């Protein structure tokens, strides 16, 4: 993509180090292009540049109807071009349209994220940042997984990555030892199920609820969880959905289900 032809339209979100923009790719120069989401880093230390170059590679190598489709890059500051999903992130989506959405639909959105994550597993990829806010809505019927800004691939003959270089979605062994894995994303998925069936309600949000249950955070959370404390059953959440969450939140990652194992259970409800 030629920088000069990525004609700016509007800004969609603004982060700590980097922000995303809405653009139209009009190479013919006649206001008739294709609408893409473009991502840059503004003020960013070398640590954040190395990360952005992986995202571009990881995201490029993924081909799944439940992950944001990479389109290309620009100038190489390097800009990452992706498809535009105008319904915006699921967290804010479930809030707005809470009335119209029912359990059946939340199951559907679960199924799709499950399948999505599963695919990441097959690629030996750990999202490390899986939550309702990092889901996006294509349509009422379709959601895609997003922000691979903290995604890391597994070392070629290992099931886990110890990261040296967010908190309420982590697993104990990620809180305690900064160990990350497929099996840790299953934990995180347990949390997104909570988020889904609370319609991401701010009041009983994962953040609020763990704060209401308890000196710093990481260590107070790691202790709570180690002691067996988990997030509450959401108001009207069905029994099977609540059970799948508990299984997702198992202390030992080897005992947590796989997305391969999760999918069929969610789909048969
Ligand atoms: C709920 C959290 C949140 O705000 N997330 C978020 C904001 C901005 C950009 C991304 N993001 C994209 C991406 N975003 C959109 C998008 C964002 N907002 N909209 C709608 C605009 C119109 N209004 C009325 C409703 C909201 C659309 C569309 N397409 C994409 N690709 N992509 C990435 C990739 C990495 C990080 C963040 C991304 C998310």
């Amino acid at each position: 993509f030629e920088e000069r032809h990525l004609k700016y339209i509007s800004q969609l979100g603004k982060g700590n180090f980097g922000s995303v923009e809405l653009c139209r790719y009009d190479p013919l120069g006649d206001n008739t292009g294709a609408l893409v989401a473009v991502k840059q880093l503004q003020h960013s230390g070398p640590d954040q540049q190395r990360d952005f170059q992986r995202e571009i590679q990881i995201l490029k190598a993924l081909h799944s109807d439940f992950i944001v489709k990479y389109r290309g890059v620009s100038y190489g500051s390097l800009r990452l071009v992706m498809e535009y999903l105008p319904s915006g992130c699921l967290r804010d989506f479930l809030q707005r349209h809470r009335a119209r959405l029912d359990a059946s639909r939340l199951l559907l959105y679960s199924s799709q994220i499950c399948k999505g994550m599963e695919y990441l597993g097959s690629r030996r990829c750990v999202h490390r940042d899986l939550a309702a806010r990092n889901i996006l809505v294509e349509s009422e019927a379709h959601v895609k997984i997003a922000d691979f800004g903290l995604a890391k691939l597994l070392p070629l003959d290992k099931d886990y990555y110890v990261v040296r270089e967010p908190i309420f979605w982590y697993a104990p062994e990620s809180l305690s030892d900064n160990i990350f894995s497929r099996q840790s994303d299953v934990w995180s998925f347990g949390v997104v199920l909570y988020e889904l069936f609370t319609y991401c309600d701010k009041s009983c949000s994962p953040s609020a609820e763990f704060l209401r249950m308890m000196v710093p955070a990481l260590s107070r959370l790691l202790e709570l969880l180690e002691e067996g404390q988990r997030l509450p059953a959401p108001p009207a959440c069905p029994a099977e959905v609540h059970e799948l969450m508990k299984l997702c939140w198992a202390p030992s990652p080897q005992d947590r289900p796989s997305f391969s194992a999760l999918g069929p259970q969610l789909d048969m409800l």
